[PDB]
């Protein structure tokens, strides 16, 4: 029967805002939920919104006749470089529908067999660059996890070589797209933002946008010249139709698509490598279990699609990653029509809620009292865990369409690393999860011995 919802305490026209200074917000929003629950209102000056964080009141929020993917303000921003692309566009746009439908059999197990290959590629120069490092030599993970992911969906989206592993400083369409990014997120938090002092801001961000434009708009234009077939999706999408509407995509709208695999791919996925390593090297048990499988498994100098398939306790590990730190961390939806939720709670339509992703995946209920624990074996059997309990890729028709791909990726990547070298937590490395669009242990370093085990020819 209808309740208040709960809310944190205003502190007059400030509202709640003070209770969130900080560049950590999710990990701040995390403390609210622990003492508030499972559901709370949060107002801003001129925003409210509501973050659910039980899987009783997620699994309502997951009805899509009832609730529809919202675009967040930082979606909103993303969009000024990302377009109607599949991450930043409403459900309603045909854009969004169209590229769906093409898009999808591209992104399904199935087709990672054909990504499986350009994926070794990138895996193999990463194991090569740690192998040929010097004795008194660290890695930086988050960092090389980015390069490895940035330039893996370079070649799988479009057989570009971004050659991130050459370079001290990234690509120019990298560096454009990272500097896009920060400051679509930096102006969230703009106080005034068309004072003059961000004037050299909005030029850079404009210019920023052109770099990236051109670069997509050429090699979509080479490609065409050229009229060859390859195994990369920018291939799918030129001969791919809309079976509902029979159309294929435009070469505008596929710039963005590309735009938005980088952009929405690259972060998450090595975040989520990132997380894993930091996970085993604390916990070295499981890394020795992990490394077990992964020498049983992957006989060959090079890993096979199947290989990847078989590593079990990996795909585990990285499971186990995605509960405690999802690197995707928030997702955002409005109410289709006037609702009720969780039978205490009305909405009127366009109410906007959070679901707040890692404050789920410690619901107690669901997941046992232990759940800051990292323990792989909560998913031995996936089967048993319960519906809409594990969301790390969103949900329904606006789930992770890169969910397989960033998967394959990271286990194989994963069982390389866990097969070709011993790792050492040489810091006593005190995590610190930075917060853009996703996740990461910043400053996260090791040192990684080789144990010689020969590679790919
Ligand atoms: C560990 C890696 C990843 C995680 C945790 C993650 C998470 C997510 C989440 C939570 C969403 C829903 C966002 C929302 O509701 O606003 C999403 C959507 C999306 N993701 Fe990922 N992602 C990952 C990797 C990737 C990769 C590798 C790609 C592409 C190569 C990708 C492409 C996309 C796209 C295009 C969408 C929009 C789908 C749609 O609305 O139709 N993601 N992802």
């Amino acid at each position: 029967t209808i309740k208040e919802m709960p809310q944190p305490k205003t502190f007059g026209e400030l509202k709640n805002l003070p209770l969130l200074n900080t560049d950590k917000p999710v990990q701040a929003l995390m403390k609210i939920a622990d003492e508030l629950g499972e559901i709370f209102k949060f107002e801003a000056p001129g925003r409210v919104t509501r973050y659910l964080s039980s899987q009783r009141l997620i699994k309502e929020a997951c009805d899509e006749s009832r609730f529809d993917k919202n675009l967040s303000q930082a979606l909103k921003f993303v969009r000024d470089f990302a377009g109607d692309g599949l991450f930043t566009s409403w459900t309603h746009e045909k854009n969004w529908k169209k590229a769906h439908n093409i898009l999808l059999p591209s992104f399904s197990q199935q087709a990672m067999k054909g990504y499986h290959a350009m994926m070794v590629d990138i895996a193999v120069q990463l194991v090569q660059k740690w192998e040929r490092l010097n004795a008194d030599e660290h890695i930086e993970v988050p960092e090389d996890m980015t390069r490895l992911t940035l330039d893996t969906i370079g070649l799988c989206g479009f057989n570009y070589r971004f050659n991130s592993f050459y370079r001290d400083q990234p690509h120019p369409f990298i560096t454009s797209m990272v500097r896009a990014l920060d400051e679509a997120m930096n102006k969230l938090q703009r106080a005034n933002p068309d004072d003059p002092a961000y004037d050299e801001n909005k030029r850079q961000f404009q210019e920023d946008i052109k770099v990236m434009n051109d670069l997509v708009d050429k090699i979509i234009a080479d490609r065409k010249a050229s009229g060859e077939q390859s195994d990369d999706l920018l291939t799918h999408m030129l001969n791919g139709k809309d079976p509902e509407t029979g159309e294929p995509l435009d070469d505008e709208n596929i710039r963005y698509q590309i735009i938005t695999f980088l952009a929405a791919g690259h972060e998450a996925t090595s975040g989520l490598l990132s997380f894993a390593l930091y996970f085993l090297v604390k916990n070295p048990h499981v890394l020795q279990k992990a490394a077990e499988e992964a020498a049983r498994v992957l006989v060959d100098p090079v890993p096979s699609y199947k290989q990847v398939k078989q590593l079990k306790y990996v795909g585990m590990v990285l499971n186990e990653a995605l509960r405690l730190w999802p690197t995707g961390p928030a997702f955002s939806l409005y109410a289709k029509e006037d609702t009720v939720l969780g039978g205490e709670y009305p909405l009127e339509k366009g109410d906007e809620l959070m679901v707040l992703i890692p404050q789920l995946h410690r619901d107690k209920t669901i997941w046992g009292d232990d759940v800051e624990e990292f323990r792989p074996e909560r998913f031995e059997n996936p089967s048993a865990i319960p519906q809409h309990a594990f969301k790390p890729f969103g949900n329904g028709q606006r789930a992770c369409i890169g969910q397989q791909f960033a998967l394959h990726e990271a286990t194989l990547v994963l069982g390389m690393m866990l097969k070709h070298f011993d790792f050492e937590d040489h810091t006593n490395y005190e995590l610190d999860i930075k917060e853009t669009l996703v996740l990461k242990p910043e400053g996260f370093v090791v040192k990684a011995k080789s144990k010689k085990i020969p590679l790919g020819g």
